[PDB]
Order: structure tokens, then sequence, then C-alpha cells
């Protein structure tokens, strides 16, 4: 199991307002450059915040919402000052509860 680092927003405002799609892009060009192992992604409606420990952060989101993860709590940390208007967290997977920690409910 690893630890797995979240900001969650909801999509209107990560999918619409400020659009994270070219951050990512440039960033897998740039692992890309040094062969380094993609350890982030965008996950749509994360499956994620149905587990009984995120119940919380659960209550607290946004109805329709999109989370940035990442195993690199720096890029996350990074994520957050930037949106500013996020949830975050941590959890481990793969479990019971998160078998897989990147699936959409979506």
């Amino acid at each position: 199991m690893a630890t797995y680092y979240y900001a969650l927003a909801s999509q209107k405002f990560l999918l619409e307002e400020e659009p994270f799609e070219e951050v990512l892009k440039e960033r897998r060009r740039d692992y890309g450059e040094k062969n380094k192992e993609i350890d982030f992604w965008q996950v749509i409606q994360p499956a994620f915040l149905n587990a009984p420990e995120l119940a919380e952060a659960k209550a607290k989101a946004p109805e329709k919402n999109v989370a940035i993860v990442s195993t690199n709590k720096s890029f996350i940390v990074w994520v957050k000052l930037a949106l500013e208007y996020v949830l975050t967290g941590e959890f481990e997977a793969p479990s019971d509860a998160i078998p897989d920690p990147l699936a959409s409910l979506d």
C-alpha cells in the first residue's frame, strides 16, 4: 500500500474556471524528458471519496467533484498553493475500501 495525496475541487472550478489539463500535460512532458514514471493523475468524481475513512471530506465536498492525486506530496502542496479553493488530504491504497485509487464513479 502507498500513500496517495489529493487536492479535491468542484468540477465547475477545476474543469471550467481553472482547467488544469495543460498543467498536467506539461508535467508529463517533463517526466518523459527524464524517463520518470508518472506519479500524478486527474480523477473525475473519484471513487476514493466513498471510503469510510474519508467520510468527513465527502461531507464537505461539492456534489460534482474532481481530484488531482499524486504519490508526491510536494506536488499536491504546489496544487493547493496554486489553486486555493480545494480540499486536501491523503489515504492509502489499495485496500478493501479503496481498491483502485484512480477509479472514477462517473
